[PDB]
């Protein structure tokens, strides 16, 4: 069933909830878990295993910066009662740091707050008609896929997608705001423009289920 969806302006945490609603190992609490929050938290996991040996889960973690975007996660393991241990991971190069929020496995009360890598768009290309400006850039994102792009800061800009099915029809967007999302969409190109300066935008991708 072809379903595609777009939205404009809704934050990340909101387009992860469109992800959840385009469908309607969890250990204790996280079994309150969407399955789109359940994989995220589950790459992070992987991460407190790997620097915390077997067993270890990801508590909560955040984002900052120095030098690079990087994580810092706060794992724990429930057999232990030992205080949070914290395991740090820059980002991959050109990619930047934001935060989705998920159930961890000790705490029914809320959702805590984890931190998510996502590609860094260039909107740096300048274009000139008459003696009006804009910069300009461009994203190929990695069936059919769940896309997000925001601005950075405070800038609004057009969001531009261009997709195609395999069978070769089209589904595009063109539009103003802060942010763009394409639930079950198909393969596409995104272009990204601004008419204040330079700047850059960040960028999400993941198979739809």
């Amino acid at each position: 069933v072809r379903e595609p969806q777009i939205f404009f302006n809704l934050t990340y945490t909101e387009y992860l909830d469109k992800v959840a609603a385009s469908h309607g190992e969890p250990f204790g609490e996280e079994s309150r878990n969407d399955r789109v929050t359940q994989d995220m938290l589950q790459a992070l996991h992987d991460l407190c295993v790997e620097r915390f040996g077997t067993g270890y889960r990801a508590v909560s973690g955040l984002c900052y910066t120095d030098r690079r975007a990087t994580r810092k996660i706060e794992c724990n393991k429930p057999s232990v009662r030992e205080r949070d241990r914290s395991v740090t991971r820059a980002c991959p190069k050109g990619q930047e740091c934001t935060t989705f929020n998920a159930y961890n496995f000790r705490n029914r009360h809320h959702q805590v707050t984890f931190p998510v890598c996502g590609p860094r768009i260039e909107v740096k290309d300048r274009h000139d008609i008459g003696i009006h400006t804009e910069w300009q850039g461009t994203w190929y994102p990695e069936g059919t896929y769940d896309y997000f792009a925001q601005m950075a800061g405070t800038l609004n800009g057009y969001f531009g997608y261009d997709g195609v099915y395999s069978d070769g029809y089209k589904t595009s967007s063109h539009g103003y705001g802060h942010s763009w999302s394409c639930i079950n969409c198909p393969r596409g190109k995104v272009t990204i423009t601004n008419t204040y300066r330079a700047t850059w935008a960040f960028g999400y991708t993941s198979p739809h289920s």
